[PDB]
């Protein structure tokens, strides 16, 4: 059997792969979306199942108001000393001169038990690496960020000690790399092989110009010499390649003897009236995760297939092993817990903005802020992770003003979402609304406003997504549907169309409920269906 | 003597008046900067003292991470019931189709005391007030915000009783004013005089087209007759006035039976290669405070000497009460408080960013985040209250990375500000480095870097501001001061320049520290000069 690319599909990027026996993991990161990484079991590296969720306390992550794309970007995950080492960021400031982020440290026994609280690390760049190194000491890499007006921002790969008796970085930092032209350079890791250091960065920034760069050293401060066919990764000046994006990658070598490369990659929707070569495309589903295999020769690693990536990868020598789904197809809110596939922005879910138990049987969620609010925002939502799929809800809500209004949501960042959502008006009584918000450009297209009677218990609402349209529909009963004659571009909640420094994440359909009079009013939501077709 | 406006000079917006016997007082907003709100404190209506901040724990406000002129926007500060009331609102969106936020109430027996915790009333609309019907009952006002695309976004003027007892808003909201053409209603406060209800607002925006309106009624929710002569404070038709901008005002009966109108106002710089009738002018002193005397006739007050806003106003008669100042014009950080001038972005003054005690006669600041962060910046500063002044450190600071730097400031807000400061540079050590970012565009104009040598204890660093210009200079010596030959414009620090959905501050000055590398590397500010030479 082929490992078939992407094995994380939707939002899954900044993989970082490891082993702990027979048992291999990837965290990828999670920005703003809470609770925060999102780590992968595997033991065939053909199929993963979403096994934990790491951060789950405000005490280890705290990003009420962090800017959309701040918060948890690339992690490191590591297995040493019989537990697992998760290395993650908290972005504060994602545009302008600075990159104000602070990196930290948490370990667990296992992935899906219960992580410590987080011990400081450094501030000075993103990308943060544990390195185990054969001796027992322990390293920290990560990019320098340099703000000043006159130098690359990419300044190069730092490392220091980290003392595990101490709880810090003791000694002084080294930049042991400082990249090729390709620039950039981030996402260091370190393998020691053979007794040879090997460091691998990504170059060339996370849109098309996306590489992963190898270089290797007799020591681990340097210098390094570079691959001779260096990037070993990159479909740069392959605009067709069906994988684009093709860098910040992290290698295995597997309990089989054999060698693996975790990346990520975007698979774009394309304009035909553009040229492929000029306008790369667009990607609703973000940045993916794909696996491909490793070929060594001379002492350098090669990627099998080009540096290109293939859609469908050679296997290790492993028994597959197929997992149990892990999210229902119609959740009817009979946990105690919002599945694993829900996340909320920034802030955990607390009675502050929802609850699974106080009317049972359905996830009520006490109207908050707008869909633009950085702050509290009563918003549940999963991750679009296929270009044909349907997402349906149905909701009891019964606003009383202008100000509250519940329902579906497709969204990308605060400034682009699109939103079907029982609202109120003064003349008419309940009406369904759209709402489209377009880099903070608000429309409600609607001449037809859709009144809704009063005794209607339910109001079941639909979203069809078919690759680069989707559209809107709701119905009275279950039965009978009224199609909204809007065809909405699903490449606008995409990370190549948002404006900003953070574009980093991808498009979640979830359900929402705001209430900006006040009154916190309570919509009820009796299912959400996420369908893929 | 007279009222010499503006009487609350630099950022001092919003200011709501209120009397408690022969005492005044009034409170401004202040937007991310913390402690939250400022009340001063007046016997005669001339002079003025800054007496209080009430909003001073996390419980009572909580802004890290607030947008540029978010937070505390226009608050509501009233005497009744032996108590005072303060209403309040912290706004967390400033740009797009919504303006979230949330309206709040706090009590104290003494504007200078503990205020209480808050109680939520609503979150409809900016702007919130309360008000003491006659009948004992309390209602909250606030402005109503329509996000939907068809809508003006400012909807009128929502009225929705108040319950002390159950500590919330009871009943049922009801619109009771719609305001005029001006639209952008806002800001509005009730009065009961002669058995009329009299609702004043803002219109217009508080920009150059800002008034302030008022109509009245008989009945508290309408509907309410427009003043004849309307609006009665502007001066949108009156570009050259020195007083600009001028609404959001409030109205104070006094103990002598007389009538005053406080109110914000701009006090722009004009270029002069442009028309003053299309380009209004810049404000780096933001939106100040200001006073008018009021007049009736048949019913409606009118502003004494025109819509416009007068500079010089009749006083109440009252004996004069001058105060003595509440700074040192050299603070040498002596005192274990830090003075009443100085504000923090967004978080309470913690050791998490400096400390007036680890070093005594000190300030000692924590590198922490850039000047770009919305979050957790050592930053200690103090309003621009005149256009011409001087501002005056000396910071001991020895960085070891480029990522360290500590300094003087100039602030608007996270995209706009300049910055002389001690750096650390891999080919020449300890450097002074100026950088500046306007509307986030960053530059560092020094082609030749300023060493420092390594035996330097303190670097002094001055910035001379000259209305328009202002420069910086620095010192090793505390004697020979070198020019630094960058001019910079003032008016890049105001209000009328600055990009984005928030523009309701003004020019700080300040002492700074950054470590984005991780260490919290300390800077020790031996004194700060503040020094106005107006006049």
């Amino acid at each position: 059997m082929k490992i078939t690319n992407p094995v994380l599909k939707g939002f899954n990027p900044d993989p970082s792969i490891c082993r702990a026996g027979e048992d291999y993991y990837m965290a990828v990161s999670t920005f703003e979306w809470f609770p925060g990484v999102q780590i992968y079991h595997s033991k065939d590296l053909i199929h993963w199942r979403l096994a934990a969720r790491p951060l789950q306390k405000t005490s280890q992550l705290d990003m009420k108001g962090n800017p959309d794309s701040g918060g948890v970007w690339a992690p490191c995950l590591s297995y040493a000393d019989g537990q697992f080492w998760l290395i993650y960021s908290d972005i504060k400031v994602v545009d302008g001169p600075f990159k104000d982020g602070h990196n930290y440290l948490v370990t667990a026994d296992a992935v899906d038990g219960e992580w410590s609280d987080p011990v400081r690390l450094n501030s000075s760049g993103f990308d943060p690496s544990l390195f185990h190194d054969p001796s027992g000491k322990k390293y920290v890499l990560n990019m320098l960020w340099d703000h000043r007006e006159k130098h690359h921002s990419f300044a190069g790969i730092a490392l220091q000690e980290y003392s595990v008796s101490e709880k810090k970085l003791v000694g002084e930092r080294k930049v042991i790399f400082k990249g090729t032209p390709i620039k950039l350079t981030e996402a260091p890791h370190l393998y020691y092989i053979n007794d040879v250091y090997y460091l691998l960065t990504a170059e060339g920034g996370t849109r098309y110009e996306h590489a992963a760069t190898i270089a290797r050293s007799s020591r681990i401060d340097g210098p390094y010499e570079v691959h001779p066919d260096n990037p070993i990764l990159t479909a740069f000046h392959a605009p067709s390649h069906p994988l684009q994006k093709c860098g910040h990658a992290s290698i295995v070598q597997t309990h089989t003897n054999e060698w693996y490369l975790a990346h990520l990659t975007g698979r774009p929707i394309h304009s035909s009236k553009e040229s492929i070569f000029q306008q790369r495309g667009w990607c609703p589903l973000g940045r993916e995760t794909a696996i491909q295999k490793l070929e060594w020769k001379d002492g350098w690693p090669y990627v099998v297939g080009g540096k290109e990536g293939l859609l469908e990868v050679e296997a290790p020598a492993m028994s597959v092993k197929e997992f149990s789904p892990t999210y229902h197809i119609v959740d009817e809110f009979k946990d105690s817990s919002l599945n694993r596939h829900f996340q909320t922005l920034r802030i955990p879910f607390t009675d502050q903005i929802g609850s699974v138990t106080e009317n049972p049987h359905h996830l009520r969620l006490y109207g908050q802020e707008s869909l633009t609010s950085k702050f509290t925002q009563a918003f549940v939502a999963r991750r679009w992770q296929s270009f044909y799929f349907e997402a349906e809800t149905a909701v009891s809500f019964f606003p009383k003003n202008f100000q509250q209004a519940a329902g579906l949501v497709n969204y990308y960042n605060t400034e682009n979402w699109t939103a079907l959502q029982v609202t109120y008006d003064d003349a008419l009584g309940r009406i369904l609304e759209l709402s489209v918000c377009e880099n903070l450009a608000f429309s409600q297209p609607l001449i037809k406003k859709i009144i809704i009677p009063d005794e209607i218990p339910y109001v079941y609402l639909k979203v069809t997504v078919q690759r680069e349209t989707y559209t809107y529909s709701y119905s009275f009963d279950q039965q009978e549907w009224e199609k909204i004659d809007v065809p909405l571009e699903s490449t606008h909640l995409s990370d190549d169309f948002i404006r900003g420094g953070g574009f980093f994440t991808g498009a979640f359909v979830g359900m929402q409920c705001q209430d900006t009079s006040g009154e916190r009013l309570p919509a009820d939501f009796k299912y959400f269906r996420y369908e893929e077709t």
